[PDB]
């Protein structure tokens, strides 16, 4: 369940209508980690298996804990990897609506990548969900260059990374319920807002 490469494996002749790109947290397995599979299952229920492609950020993104301390909250190599996936999606399936998400270091990675993205592609991301957003305070709860209405941040009371620290406390590991309900609910709503039904 933890590794999904639907975009990379996908047939360009039969593109999905929705493409979800997700970055896992530090030290998590596969390319989806602990929260990604839950979101994926709910998206599949809403759009159907052939209706949505789930793509985790693997490759150069090693999800190394120490990289949380770098300027952008992740490595340059990781940002290049996620940018490349958005670019692959845009090229392979130009008519698909994109959605994105990230947890912890992955949330910083998603924010950094989206900020650097060519605006024509960035504008195709109908909604983005961030859990335990490590740059929440620094970025004032926003993703630079991306609208607030398309952004949903899940930052628990007591999760120190949302408050400008890099300390990992218990609330940082409590996003399970959010990934099973409100997060996919938000993504589905944002996709339907622009695609209709």
């Amino acid at each position: 369940e933890t590794t999904r490469d639907d975009l990379i494996n996908g047939n360009s002749a039969s593109c999905a209508d929705v493409i979800f790109i997700y970055a896992r947290g530090s030290t998590e397995t596969g390319n989806l980690g602990t929260l990604g599979p839950s979101i994926a299952s709910n998206l599949e229920s809403a759009f159907g298996k052939d209706g949505v492609w789930i793509q985790g950020v693997g490759g150069a993104y090693r999800a190394t804990l120490g990289d949380n301390a770098l300027p952008r909250g992740t490595s340059s190599a990781a940002i290049r990897e996620m940018l490349g996936l958005f670019q692959q999606a845009n090229t392979k399936c130009p008519d698909a609506t994109l959605i994105a998400g990230g947890y912890s270091q992955g949330a910083a990675l998603a924010a950094a990548s989206i900020e650097d993205l060519d605006s024509a592609i960035r504008d195709k991301i109908a909604g983005t969900v961030l859990f335990g957003y490590t740059k929440n305070l620094q970025n004032r709860g926003r993703i630079p260059n991306y609208p607030a209405d398309r952004t949903k941040v899940f930052c628990k009371t007591g999760d120190l990374v949302c408050t400008g620290s890099l300390i990992v406390a218990a609330p940082h590991l409590a996003y399970g319920p959010d990934a099973r309900g409100p997060a996919p609910e938000f993504l589905i709503e944002k996709v339907r807002a622009v695609r209709g039904s």
